[PDB]
């Protein structure tokens, strides 16, 4: 519980962005002379901040990159201003004998032809140092100077390395706080070439808001809260945080540009990356969101990472996407159609191939976004798999120098996390040995599976995956009962040839459900429906699995004791017609599954093809948070759903190897 | 102390097919099967390697610490029979083949009803092997005649084509017969393949049919005692109900709550409607079995139905088979009785028949030393039916039957006739009793203490100055009345102010008869309440409940009626609000249960207090016998309500209940002669 209110006390205090110190970014601010160092609290930093080897940049994660290019700019600082030269040299030493990233080609050389205009011996002459200077021209070739002048860039980001530029057309650039493209190290150096007081305010905030030393990029305000947002919630534990995130939530939608996002508000250029993780959890968390604002990725078929700087896409924004793409809605511009299958193939084609890289385990996250698509993505068995995906510390982030995320890349979010689902698997085990007593004792499995402890197993985890909350055990429960006594039912109607035949007084059986005085009287109401539909449905090819979801989101509906206003006409239809969904999805699957009989993939593929498609008009109603059913009915569908879905899609070998690494295989 | 516990959970625990000792007959018996590729040496190497070991040192086979002809004989000639069949340690052979020549004379003293099964039938065909292979022993015996002609008038008895149309107990032993027709017999079979689960049955059926499903029953038996096999496998249900019946009568059951509810699930997931067999996966059952699983099943609040008995109904009389009318034993009847004690109001009238029925059968067996079973033999039969016959369900206090058992239960000292001898390891255990005399002295150690406080509570209140003018029996009685109900090492607290809030009642009870009633009541006695110890939380809610029954005094006084029932009332009142349990109303039907739970005691107390004044006035034993029917009528209404596992209401508030009422019943049903050799020997007769 104190962890909770930890996690709480720190996104309460969101803000600009929780980020570690720049060893290059925080030197490279140190050359600014006084205004008639001047801040030599950058200095004082750099003092401090020397690792035992004599080295600079990230400690806890060895990068060559990272050590050399944040060791010598420290260096640079050091001996220029002619102080401490007892470590200047220590470390001199570091980036002598390990000679053998973003930017790296570009700020490098500018910081090489700076060591020059200094004394410090170190090996210029390496054969790895003519490969990437190489590429410093192979670079500032193909940009077009009259270009990076026009409209804001990724290039930007570098000037620390950018030689003889128009500032008078280059200033009109900058991001809206002042900063160019958010490096304080491309805004220290046009410093250096102009006293703009607007680009200087950027920079002496950041080292004012850190008392010294300074990021590599900054402010991430965007970004953060999006990820934040996205780890809370696949570690499950979304749901303490309600009030907080939906706060956030809505500083993204009050941010949403028709251009995309950034990964900050005030930066004219947006990325993939941020728009569809924003575009996701916008839509998830019921906001109106359009996606059309991908189109702007699209150029001649393909979905690139930037608006225009078509450069080669990496992997996680792909991914990013490829999620934010399972959200579609049948009103949606087609943007998102051509995205699915775009990323679809880019994370398949590298799939088998460890071709995967960029953080802990990104192919694992990945084989899960494409095993389990929305339809059949239950969120325990996605947050089971999550607690041993989650890197924690160990996630680190690629820009200038290597960067880590205090806020939401944190060991407390696991430790927190993984405790949070002991207890569900605790009280899981409680749960399910309380329902063993009560199927047997009910002379209930002489109906049912050849081995009911496989059919109450499924029946309870499919539940239990969904409904997993705390106190909602009255509703999970019932969700548990109530279909065992469906299953128990078809079971021996299936055998015995239907209702024709009944020869017994089986609407009675729910007295086995036990009597709550709020709770009995309307499940026997519901489940006599059910009873009623089958006989209406008995001589017909109509299968019965549209009606057994239905009754079971009734029941879940009645335990959990809310009811739908009938007076409000378009309170009903939404109701009524979310039924209609329910019932006519999973039908379409009970017809999947006995086509695989078990022939013709044409066949098949087809009816995949079109449940997918009323999924998506379900998920819409459900999500829509301004539709006039309480949200909490409207996942009562989505989950019933889904867990049919689940079943349907799903080898009952896989199954409870789910079954037992989410209730069983006990984390901590 | 506690360790002893240990050990049977963990015997419990691990439960199964049954732990059951070797059969000399049948591991013999196995070993003379040949391989099933023609390999000169016997199938089964490990039946051999058991046989050799256990010749026991008087040079026979069969059970050492019972000696029974029967057994001897036909344990050690099997070994000997196989022993020449494959030629091998004759040196040890002989050794034993001189034991039948010199015993051969007892077997005319055998007992009228101690016979093995299949004795005149599995023997005599095994001479016919002490003839293939010559064996020189004494077929000359005047116990020989009488036994072997009644082999000729059973194969007389037995229908042929009926044999081989419907499983029956016949198949049990059928390697002395003749008329093999597997074509119409081996769909008779158990679910294991074996012919009524004995394993000698099967050796012959295996020869004579190469079934590789009736094999596999014969390979599993060997490895799972790795050597050697018994005469009767497996024994799933039988020793189930029995470890079960055992641990519930040594009054332990209490600590293996969890294994008990484990294995118990066991039956009723495998009931029938024809009823239960000693296995899982015998298609013919029997009464003694379903009794025993009905009663332990009623008994720990499952939902049973007892028209499963009438499958055992043949006009009128109750056998033990399906339609095979045989003579009934002792045993069977008995525990078909005890099952009778259960009724509830709804039930098929068999249960009505059942009890009247055993209720001859086992007074016309009580006097008559026929009291000997011809199925099990153990330490004392009579006693534990003349218990169960002296003191029905209304009156059978779970202390007194308990103390009485601990002098009863065999240990080590059951046998059970099969074809041999074979004793239960598990269930007939020596360790069953050395823990129960154990837990019940303990019990009895924390008894005498309890009544010290009781005793100095009592004198130091002044509370002797009115009452029944012999204090200390009033105390002794009353006390022993709450203990012997509710005992528990821990429920103290309830045990001691039942018997406190008891002596209460009595007190002002016996003023009121000074005085004349409450009309001339010119005392104070609603504080005398404060006379119990004050916890913050027990007294005024417990000042509450006696103040109300001071409140029924005034009210039903001007009339008849009686206040037995009220006095009842209040103590499980009172004995509820020790422990604490309190009663959610604002569910509805634990509200009408409850109230109906007091309408139940309080009438079935009252309709007590009008049958004791029918006998102290001499009044027509019929007239005695109608007040004693429409109790007992009540009492089953209660009884199902306090055990159907149904409704909702703490198993111990409806436990609380019945025991209040018990109590009750068996003081109104026993001499006072008899209740307090009860109290001694229950509490001052030390165990150990």
């Amino acid at each position: 519980t104190t962890m909770i209110d930890g996690i709480r006390t720190a996104l309460r205090s969101i803000g600009e962005g929780e980020i570690s110190i720049s060893a290059y970014d925080t030197s490279l601010v140190a050359l600014l002379k006084r205004l008639d160092p001047q801040f030599p609290s950058t200095i004082d930093w750099i003092v401090q901040n020397q690792l035992p080897d004599g080295s600079w940049g990230d400690a806890s994660f060895f990068m060559m990159g990272d050590r050399i290019m944040s060791t010598l700019a420290c260096v640079v600082a050091l001996k220029s201003w002619n102080i401490h030269t007892d470590k200047c040299e220590r470390g001199l030493l570091f980036i002598q004998e390990n000679m053998w990233l973003v930017g790296f080609e570009i700020a490098l050389p500018s910081l090489l032809d700076m060591a020059k205009d200094l004394d410090l011996d170190i090996p210029y002459d390496e054969p790895a140092l003519k490969a990437i200077y190489a590429e410093r021209e192979r670079k500032l070739a193909k940009i077009p100077r009259d270009v990076l002048h026009s409209m804001p860039t990724t290039l930007l980001h570098s000037l620390e390395g950018m030689v003889d530029l128009d500032w008078e057309k280059l200033l009109k650039l900058r991001c809206l706080d002042g900063s160019f493209h958010c490096s304080p190290a491309s805004t220290a150096t046009a410093f250096q070439q102009t006293g703009d007081q607007k680009c200087f305010e950027y920079l002496d905030g950041i080292v004012k808001k850190f008392n010294g030393g300074v990021p590599c990029i900054y402010p991430l305000d965007v970004y953060e809260r999006l990820w934040a947002v996205d780890r809370l919630t696949r570690l499950g534990i979304s749901r303490h945080f309600t009030s907080e995130i939906e706060d956030c939530l809505d500083y993204i939608f009050r941010n949403w540009t028709p251009d995309g996002l950034a990964h900050t508000k005030n930066c004219p250029v947006k990325d993939i990356d941020d728009t569809a993780m924003g575009f996701r959890l916008l839509r998830l968390y019921g906001y109106q969101v359009d996606p059309c604002v991908l189109k702007k990725f699209e150029k001649d078929g393909k979905f690139f990472c930037l608006h225009g700087e078509s450069n080669p896409s990496s992997v996680t924004p792909m991914y990013n996407t490829y999620r934010a793409s399972q959200l579609k809605f049948p009103g949606d511009d087609g943007v998102l159609g051509r995205a699915e299958v775009f990323c679809r193939s880019f994370l398949q084609d590298r799939r088998g191939s460890n071709r995967m890289k960029d953080a802990k385990d990104i192919p694992g996250e990945v084989e899960y976004a494409m095993d389990y698509p929305w339809k059949a993505s239950l969120p325990r068995i996605e947050t089971r798999l999550y607690l041993d995906q989650y890197g924690g510390s160990g996630d680190v982030w690629i820009g200038k120098v290597l960067h880590r995320m205090t806020l939401f890349c944190n060991d407390l979010y696991l430790k927190a996390a993984k405790a949070d689902f002991s207890n569900f698997q605790k009280e899981c085990r409680v749960e399910l040995n309380g329902l063993r007593r009560w199927y047997l004792r009910s002379n209930l499995e002489k109906f049912g599976g050849t081995d009911p402890q496989t059919t109450l197993m499924t029946s309870y985890f499919l539940a239990s995956a969904n409904i997993f909350e705390a106190n909602r055990a009255a509703e999970r429960l019932g969700w548990a009962r109530v279909a065992l006594l469906a299953d128990a039912v078809s079971s021996h109607f299936r055998r015995i040839g239907g209702p024709k035949n009944s020869t017994s007084n089986l609407e009675e059986l729910i007295s086995l459900v036990p009597f709550d005085d709020a709770y009995s009287g309307s499940l026997r109401e519901a489940w006599k429906q059910w009873l009623m539909a089958w006989t209406a449905k008995e001589s017909s090819q109509e299968s019965i699995e549209g009606d057994t979801a239905i009754l079971l989101v009734r029941a879940i509906e009645i335990f959990g004791g809310r009811h739908v206003l009938t007076g409000q006409r378009p309170d009903l239809w939404e109701y009524s017609q979310l039924e209609q969904l329910t019932s006519s999805i999973c039908c379409k699957l009970s017809r999947r599954v006995l086509a695989q009989n078990g022939e013709s993939t044409e066949k098949v593929e087809e009816i995949d093809q079109q449940v997918d498609l009323e999924m998506q008009e379900l998920t819409r109603r459900v999500l829509q948070g301004c539709s006039a059913i309480n949200r909490l009915t409207r996942e009562t569908f989505l989950h019933v759903v889904k867990s049919f879905c689940y079943v349907a899609y799903c080898s009952p070998e896989t199954i409870d190897s789910h079954i037992d690494k989410v209730i069983f295989q006990d984390v901590i």
